[PDB]
């Protein structure tokens, strides 16, 4: 329950930036969204946290800093360097941390003027952008004249929760950030680094508030974080597809969490009607996902396992039929495209050819002695007898 | 029409949010995506309620949701502005049309109507009103941050985005932000409302629950197939198998007179009666012909390279069956088995035959190292049906 | 002086050093502590500057490039902006010439150039144009200086470039790949002043600049393969030393950067750690050394686990979080889906059940394949699965 | 041994026109290029008789021959002029100096000397007299286009352009339509005299026959002989091989005392004799060390992957030989053979030994599949020379 919540909370103070890696279909973004919401009490992104997600077009110029045309005057288009998503957070997490200090950072009129120009949603007019660029030069003249004891403990914890960190070209997006994402290379650490940015030339350093909880999938091995110098920075939490949630009681505890006892009585009798058709056993979908994830571990890899986001939203046996033939059996066929004696073994129907089998055998044969099976759409109670044979 | 391929799309798209109709070419995938949306939204053309786009390899992430696109102003010709793509112009359209019947936007119902005009405006946005468009966009994502999740579960329109040949583009790159939004409990109003932050404009963005995405990928090709396992969870794949049951005598009269409801039903029926009477009065001929080829293709080729039922659907006469055979599916069969003659003779069930009423005659000249290849024969008349009766 | 005896003696010999080594080793730390202890600057700025390279770091923003600059109301006057390197190379040369007086007439003119190089604000067009004239006066002055007075300049400047193998190292050092050598510095045996492309100005590296690269050499296909780059830079292999993971060495490291009162609590936490490890003060040393030998013999010598993973441990639970969330996903990333090796790296080649990180799944594949699963251990049973490595 | 390479460069200069000093790194092929130009042209500084240019991938056509630059004109009148690069400025300067001492070009010789001062002007040109530079250039090419090919076969001031790292830069981008001019048959004075116009400014251009392009080129990155098809036919290639004759005690004393020939050169002799007394009794130790490691490189990898003689050229004591060996060449030898311990041991020819004063001690562990990998060992003192003695 709170174990994955506490495990994120421990590693985000030790290493600084956690990564929830796992097979797709488990609670990676969910346990990352529930962590930042329950720690910052802010249900929508804004000042205290910002959700982004990476892709191949999420380059360096729009993440940290780059040139961006902006004039706000319908004339005299001013080619100025604008800060990306990260530098608008790390400068915000710094100047929010420079409020609670007593007398070390003597900027109490000039720091709050910089914070109100960093959280301003309306884009910056040039008569106030020259104030923002001048106060930011004051900030890195201020930071550097502060002791490390009055800079390590900055109070408000900021989070840049990112998603699909492996999907973007992570060594290119992280530019100057490739040497700043340790816990002791930030501000306030034992070895602080006021590193210099290329484009604007103004120096930069991450504050100790900003934590980067970044979820990724590791079934695509084409794009996995194999740089061995961006696995030292991050702390990698294993989020395995846990079939413990697909019980009768654990599915009743999860799916009846936010219903206010109105449709909960409808949900209770619907799950009572689902498991009465599976054989009066409370432990069906637990060992169904277990006997598939074990049988897909020994064949493909540990990482291509079926998650528990597929079967978690079933209500009746019809909804299990529409999540079997339309979400996971097309997924199981594209692991093993025209590899038929293997996909027959994942459903352990290897001796079973005809009858209540998902892949019935074609009565034809080949000229060179080959054969291929055909998918059989089953319905009714014969579908469950074709499914209970997996267990 | 409403029996299987309509009622299993509408049930699954309302449950998962996104549907991919994967299947071999020649099957009603683009058609069942087009028929379902037009019969739902009651708008036979794109525009307001739904948008039909298609993917390709020249398709950009910058032209899908958000990118820097240089526009042409009057006095400054090279002006680089950030322009929303087609998905951000249908996700914002599905949001501000659904937000006409809400009760927490009571300060800016005129501002939501003004934002809906700027999104329905097919004219290019002048820079005097583009800042009015950007001020209303950042007002919108301030308004849904103060909207409860109980009121964003039911938005009364139903907007659709039929993307066609989804698998052709770089779907991991086109769906940049959409690889974590496209889920039923990760849109607005769901159990996990996620408002991600876009790169270029810096404005937050979240797919509304009003939207639905009906992809129709093709799975005959394999280098463009959708193997992204983190993306196959977002969608809900519906295999539309090529059904030969749409090629019987009663089924061809029921499929071709439903659309053409003119006075030529007496003309089509006497022509379809004459076509099957030349086929030996076999009402299940073309059903058996497509079935005994798709099974014989499944066993030697992949199961997703099968002949669809869109080739033999538009047949009218034996002369029209001769045109759809020698020019559409027989060059297709010579493309599947390209100089593999022992297979393509077997698929047409002419394996022992090498002379006479046959599609591929054997050449009477062998090669130097023992190789031997065959030759097409343009058949006609009742000898052509005698070469088709050997398949079934 | 245990590792500056190599670094400070190779800078006076060659001019620049690349501290290459597998990650988790003090390559950035040695390169930062050496520069800070010599220039007496705890922060960058005047006497040194920290940058790093990446794939989107190009030639125009490093040394010299074109850049539009509209100040308040003027048209877009395309100024040429000097990159990071020329704002260190000119700054080392002008601070070099400011201390001596042989023929450098105009010490107020050289001081006027030094103020216009440490400007935090961007230069106004009434001040940039006089900055362009004084830079032309600088190279006309240096071109009439003897080599005996330019071979030594006391303010040793430093440009530390972390991750030097990331950026396109031939595209970055464009006019700099035949200037960084000690023989071709501004005052060496062959004083070579090359002409820069964009601004047209002459430019040569002054003999103050020491380019302290720290290349990560974990992954291949981005390392310095070109041998012209392997000659200007005198490399230093910084091996991951597990000698910093004994009891008396780890206690001496973490007390060096700590206070007086918390040092007793830090010493008590390290006594509690090695009392739970079986009174073995040589445990984390032989843990890292007998897992770096197994990585050396199978994969290669440059994918070894560093000594920055285990350096920040304070209890058995802190070793547990390092072992399961920092080096076991690292070990499963080296040998992905290759289970017969990763059992042997932990020398659990025969152990398949019990106190082992990888239990065996009970059934094999259809054609003789068998996979494992990462078992989470806790407590003294975890130590019993860790002390069998050594 | 330096005059033997000056006679080889001067032979292949007047025959071909331009030269590539290609060789493995650690050779003096930039220093041979730099000292031959200084010795022949009698100009120690890179200006007004020769020019140094380094190529890279960011080097373009606009800064090499000519492009457009803004100037310091009037305040509201910023102008884009055609500022010439380095190759156009050096070929004009070779043509202006060639016609300055010509007898038949005496029509405007008082103006050609005015054009020479503008080309040796070591600053950006003033806008009040840039049109004087433009009109004198337009006067010049009008005069050379009205002169025969008899008086242009040779010009006595021989200019040079030392191009360093010529394989780094993309030679097709910076030589747009002007790579054909470099041949002696197509220069300004051959029978195929080709005065090509330039794509900017409308100015004609043709390189004079005295401008020589002495290129230096690494050939150990990837290039062997087939990487440079756009310049492999125009340029004469000279293998500047690593000579280990410069590591003898008689040669090392003469090289370092060539520049520092003051009283401290005596202090070098008592320092160099201290080195060659710790290497045994011989003076041929560093020569045989480089020869018996360069033979063991050219027998495994390639000829031009060879260790040059510039690493060992700056040693004075055993400590500096310790710094050259463990930090510059053995971290260079480990990257020649990345994780192949059966042959990097054999380059140091200690293949029988596994430990005991070897640079690569063997780990006591074996492998599962049979892999055995060694480990670098730092040696110091008389043990290191005992490990260097077994190489020779
Ligand atoms: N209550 C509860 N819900 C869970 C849990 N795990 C997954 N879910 C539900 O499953 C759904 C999908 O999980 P999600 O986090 O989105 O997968 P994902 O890892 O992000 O998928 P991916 O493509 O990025 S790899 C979420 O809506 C979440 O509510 C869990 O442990 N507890
Ligand atoms: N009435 C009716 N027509 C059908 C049916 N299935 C296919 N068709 C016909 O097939 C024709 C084309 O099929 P279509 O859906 O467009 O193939 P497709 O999905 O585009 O094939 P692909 O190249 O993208 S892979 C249409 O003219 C349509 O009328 C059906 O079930 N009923
Ligand atoms: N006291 C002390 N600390 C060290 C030593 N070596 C490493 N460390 C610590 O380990 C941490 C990480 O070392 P660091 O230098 O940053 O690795 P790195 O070279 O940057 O790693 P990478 O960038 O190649 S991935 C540093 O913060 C430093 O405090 C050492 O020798 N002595
Ligand atoms: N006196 C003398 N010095 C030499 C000789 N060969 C090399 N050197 C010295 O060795 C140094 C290296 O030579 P250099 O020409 O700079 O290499 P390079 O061609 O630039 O190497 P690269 O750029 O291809 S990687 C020079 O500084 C020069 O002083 C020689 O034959 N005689
Ligand atoms: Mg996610
Ligand atoms: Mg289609
Ligand atoms: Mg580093
Ligand atoms: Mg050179």
């Amino acid at each position: 329950i709170k174990e994955d919540y506490f495990r994120v909370d421990m590693l985000l103070n030790k290493k600084g930036q956690v990564i929830l890696y796992g097979p797709p279909g488990t609670g990676k973004t969910w346990i990352a969204r529930k962590y930042v919401v329950e720690e910052t009490n802010e249900k929508t992104p804004g000042n205290k946290w910002e959700f982004i997600t990476f892709h191949q077009s999420y380059s360096y110029e729009e993440f940290i800093e780059g040139f961006r045309p902006r004039t706000d005057n319908e004339e005299k288009i001013r080619y100025v360097v604008e800060d990306g998503i990260f530098k608008k957070i790390a400068l915000r997490a710094l100047v929010k941390g420079l409020f609670e200090l007593e007398d070390a950072t003597i900027g109490k009129d000039k720091i709050h003027r910089l914070y109100i120009l960093l959280t301003k949603k309306e884009p910056l007019s040039p008569t106030e952008y020259e104030e923002y660029l001048r106060l930011k030069r004051y900030l890195w003249e201020l930071v550097g004249g502060l002791p490390k004891d009055k800079l390590k403990n900055l109070t408000p914890k900021f989070y840049l929760i990112i998603d699909e960190i492996n999907r973007g070209n992570i060594s290119k997006i992280f530019g100057e950030l490739i040497t700043l994402l340790e816990k002791d290379k930030r501000l306030g650490g034992e070895n602080q680094l006021i590193v210099r940015l290329p484009y604007s030339g103004e120096p930069f350093a991450v504050p100790p508030n900003l934590y980067i909880i970044g979820t990724m999938n590791t079934a695509d091995r084409s794009i996995a974080l194999l740089d061995v110098a961006l696995r030292r920075r991050f702390a990698f939490i294993e989020v395995e597809p846990r079939p413990e949630f697909l019980e009768k009681e654990n599915l009743k505890k999860i799916r009846e969490k936010k219903l206010k006892t109105e449709d909960r009585k409808r949900l209770n009798e619907k799950l009572n009607e689902l498991f009465s058709k599976l054989g009066n056993d409370n432990y069906f979908l637990k060992t169904l996902l277990e006997k598939i994830n074990v049988r897909i571990t020994v064949v493909k890899d540990r990482d291509h396992r079926i998650g528990h986001s597929y079967f978690l939203n079933v209500e009746t046996v019809e909804d299990l039929h529409h999540v079997w033939y339309y979400e996971v059996l097309p997924l199981l066929m594209e692991y093993f495209y025209n590899d038929w004696e293997t996909i027959k073994w994942v459903l352990n129907e290897k001796g079973k050819e005809h009858g209540n089998v998902f892949f019935e055998k074609l009565r034809l044969t080949g000229p060179n002695g080959e054969e291929a099976y055909q998918l059989k759409v089953l319905e009714g109670d014969a579908f469950i007898g074709a499914l209970k044979r997996i267990i």
